């Protein structure tokens, strides 16, 4: 409902991210900004450069098409797999508990920001993408 919103508030994370990072010695630096998304950046060819996180799950489902340009997406996971990635927000699991027990087939949502960004003198293109690792079903 809220996809407009979404992604733009999600696009401002990446934007962030793109400030602050740099490019030296042929590789990418990256500062965190001063979490609920995990980052994730591409060069031009689909490298993944950066993950804030490593979830193998993840990085599967974020389609090689998406990365070329801007927009909003959203990835369906399995509420185990939910569960795995939100492991530290000790707060949300008897909620995923609760989803898993009414449905062992339950999928989660989560909003997917892709955000590109053209080479410049200082940077190689990079496509930045955005995750909300909290699901829509559970914001509330």
């Amino acid at each position: 409902s809220f996809d407009k919103t979404t992604f733009r508030l999600l696009r401002g994370e990446s934007n962030l991210f793109y400030t602050l990072a740099k490019w030296e010695n042929n590789k990418l630096h990256v500062e965190l900004p001063e979490s609920p998304t995990m980052t994730l950046i591409y060069d031009e060819n689909g490298q993944l450069l950066w993950a804030q996180r490593d979830v193998p799950w993840l990085m599967k489902m974020i389609q090689p098409d998406w990365l070329k340009s801007n927009g909003f997406h959203e990835i369906e996971a399995d509420v185990n797999d939910t569960s795995l990635l939100l492991s530290g927000d000790h707060s949300i699991q008897q909620q995923l508990q609760e989803v898993r027990e009414d449905d062992d087939d339950a999928e989660m949502t989560h909003s997917v920001a892709v955000n590109v960004y053209p080479a410049t003198s200082r940077m190689p293109k990079l496509t930045i993408v955005v995750v909300d690792t909290i699901p829509v079903e559970l914001k509330s």
